[PDB]
């Protein structure tokens, strides 16, 4: 799973919930999306809830799963906001990791959602957040290249 | 080069660096890789390098040329990603060729590398992206796999 695991130098588990135990390994075959976001950010206050819509209708179906990769300055508020999520998280201590994925996709602001394979580890799109909403039924998902429009 | 001109509907020349006067039939008799990538994409900028130090050191011998065929979202991205290359390029500006060429290669994600004959428009491999890292040395070149 050496393609997935190039986006994490620096862990080897991701969260979920309460469990701290999901290996990456376990991603093969879906698409992931990495998504940064952060508590304090109104936009993503109100893009979430529509994130957390497209999830519970189409994850299972359409095999893909959501991480969130957080831009929020401290434990406490990562804890707390992650809480609100039903997906994954690259934890917090891994303060690193998020700094190289954010640098690695050039991601300037929140929120942002990439999508990627997990299995080839290939770049999809870096502009999903916008496909959430402009395509609720995910006829087009996972969307590659949105940014040719 | 009949074949390989239906690949361009929309461009009639290519780029090499600041020159954007190549013609199609240049690359006659060679390979030709389609290399599909973009500044935003880190399985294409840890690629990119190796595919550079292969470049340089096979494309004279085993006849080969690539063309980059941009998923950048802006011109200025597209500038200075391409600067950094030192093989051809499907002009930014030609959106709706990039746009065919990723529906007649069927490209789902980034990096992608398709060899194809420039003469008869067949794709040779598809597995160049994987047998560059492989094969540095171009003992099995072009790995066909078609």
């Amino acid at each position: 799973m050496s393609g997935l695991k190039k986006f994490f130098p620096y862990s080897t588990n991701v969260l979920k919930g309460a469990a701290a135990d999901i290996a990456l390994p376990s991603l093969a075959g879906k698409t992931v999306f990495f998504y940064f976001s952060a508590s304090w950010c109104p936009p993503c206050r109100a893009f979430t809830p529509q994130l957390i819509d497209f999830y519970k209708a189409h994850a299972e179906k359409k095999n893909f799963e959501v991480m969130l990769i957080s831009w929020d300055e401290s434990a406490e508020d990562f804890k707390d906001y992650y809480a609100k999520m039903p997906w994954l998280a690259l934890p917090f201590e891994d303060r690193k990791g998020m700094e190289f994925l954010t640098t690695g996709f050039d991601v300037k602001s929140i929120p942002t959602l990439v999508g990627v394979e997990a299995d080839s580890g290939n770049i999809i799109t870096t502009q999903a957040r916008t496909m959430v909403v402009k395509d609720p039924e995910a006829k087009d998902f996972p969307w590659p290249n949105v940014e040719a429009k």
